[PDB]
């Protein structure tokens, strides 16, 4: 789809209609400890001053960290939802791509924590996100 | 378009083409110490599991806090960009609207800080965002 | 003690020997939704440049938010521990007192969230802390 | 005293009288991109439930990241103070040492950002702190 982990036969919202598909997020790699994703910059990713929207970096980090957790825990009967997202912005991006790498740093019974680095086409660190993902028994 | 502050005669990217116009953010009240905005929930705002995307709350807080700062500082020769966005998620929203209220709590010379509450249609506090906005002289 | 909630007959560490008692934190008010505490500035609260240590504000917020949660949940068989502490620093404090007010904004089954405001003797907002407190069944 | 960088001929407050000297923080390595420090756990570091206080991890990260910045910028006429400290807690520490490693990830002209890991004696990641340090010209 955007290559999200295939863990269920039906999803409530089709990729192309979600925020993820609308702005164009695509997952490249995914393992239990490390996942990567990326997006082309288009105006849909921008704010009116022409820079990538701060919310775009937050949303990229959120889907990558959450879905990399879903990829492990869904078959174990658990759901995984974002609980906290702290993104800090170091350098703006005006065009090209934004590439995210999520590295898992803690995997607890109720919380997984991911460090996400957001880089521009020159490899420069433009933002980071500390993602905290709540993991709970799936409700009937 | 989304009732963002009119502080310039032209902008790099038109409202309807930005992330904010694409998902449908609209500013209601705007003062130097407080601002509100809301968005109707549609699939464009959701992730594939059918909930409002964590990134959408981050983005709504981000735009509102930044533009509320812009409204004040632009005519003083400053720009205002997000430097830190920490959003915590308390309850999911499945449909209706998300309504954001931003309250200014510190206005320094280099950093303004806003507390943003994001509520659902029943008035419940579903997410909060602590927004730090860097204020710097405009380069042109 | 520092007037911490009296919820158990024995505690592993006496007040006066903990970090709290060593720097002098004292709780003034406590209810399920709102708690206050304060400390005299002494060198023990300072760093070597003579300002209150950033860690002092974090530690004040942490004990106040956590113990205001303990005050409700301990008798229900639960423990409460800090899970995240985000403190932002707006104005330094060189002497006098630091006064903290914690307002509960969410009380979930597994997480309570407290906004803490840290004010100087003139009432000025010097720092804030967003405290996330994990609440778990007490282990035998 | 705690092996903090020697960048001035005198300081307002002596090491042994500061928070850092009182709880016993000691800097081991210090470079412009990386620094380490450690502390022996004693009751002075703990809270009443017998665990290292959340505030102590915050303070150790705070001092290390700030002073690591100080080591570089002081001789350039700048001061460096904590602007934001976000510490997340993964595992409690009851005794032994806490060992902090600070890695610089962004060095802007107004803000330096450090990732701090806090590990226990077995090497386990017990807490992390994202430290944003404001760099500003010294007023004298
Ligand atoms: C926050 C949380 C409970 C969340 O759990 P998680 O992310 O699902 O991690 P998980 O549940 O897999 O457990 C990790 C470790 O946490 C501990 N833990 C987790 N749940 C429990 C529990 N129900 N009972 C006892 N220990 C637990 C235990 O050490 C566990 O390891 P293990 O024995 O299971 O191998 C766990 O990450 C944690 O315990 N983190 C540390 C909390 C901490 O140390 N905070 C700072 C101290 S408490 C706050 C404070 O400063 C304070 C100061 C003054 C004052 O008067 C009161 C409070
Ligand atoms: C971070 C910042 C500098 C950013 O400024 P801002 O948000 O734009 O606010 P603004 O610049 O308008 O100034 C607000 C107040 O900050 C102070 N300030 C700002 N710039 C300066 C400066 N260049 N020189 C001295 N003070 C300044 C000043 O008190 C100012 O009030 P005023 O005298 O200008 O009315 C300001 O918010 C601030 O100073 N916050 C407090 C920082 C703080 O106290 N952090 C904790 C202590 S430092 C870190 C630490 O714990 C540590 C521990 C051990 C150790 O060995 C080393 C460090
Ligand atoms: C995070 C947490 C589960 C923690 O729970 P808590 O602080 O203990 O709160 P509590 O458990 O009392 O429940 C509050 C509400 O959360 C929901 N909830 C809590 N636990 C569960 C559960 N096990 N199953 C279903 N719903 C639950 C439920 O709505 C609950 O209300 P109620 O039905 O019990 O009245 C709860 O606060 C929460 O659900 N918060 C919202 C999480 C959220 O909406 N995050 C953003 C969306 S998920 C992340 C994301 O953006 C994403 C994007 C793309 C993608 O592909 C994947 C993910
Ligand atoms: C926040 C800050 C200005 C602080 O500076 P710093 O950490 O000291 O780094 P420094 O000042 O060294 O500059 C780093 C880069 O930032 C940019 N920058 C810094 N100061 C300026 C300035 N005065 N004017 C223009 N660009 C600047 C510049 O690109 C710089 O690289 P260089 O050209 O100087 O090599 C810089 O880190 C930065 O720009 N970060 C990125 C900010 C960002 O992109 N936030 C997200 C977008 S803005 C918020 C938003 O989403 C929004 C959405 C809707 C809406 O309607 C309004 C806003």
């Amino acid at each position: 789809g955007g290559n999200l982990p295939d863990v269920a036969s039906h999803y409530p919202v089709a990729y192309e209609q979600t925020l993820d598909g609308t702005v164009g997020f695509v997952i490249d790699e995914m393992t239990p400890e490390r996942a990567t994703a990326s997006v082309e910059v288009t105006d849909t990713l921008r704010q009116r001053w022409g820079l990538v929207h701060g919310g775009a970096y937050c949303a990229l980090a959120e889907m990558l960290a959450a879905e990399a957790t879903v990829a492990v825990v869904h078959e174990k009967g658990m759901m995984a939802v974002g609980q906290s997202n702290h993104t800090s912005f170091f350098r703006p991006v005006k065009e090209g791509h934004v590439r995210a790498e999520a590295v898992r740093i803690h995997a607890g019974s109720t919380t997984w924590f991911w460090d996400v680095s957001l880089r521009d086409d020159a490899g420069r660190l433009c933002a980071v996100s500390s993602m905290s993902i709540a993991v709970r028994p799936r409700r009937d």
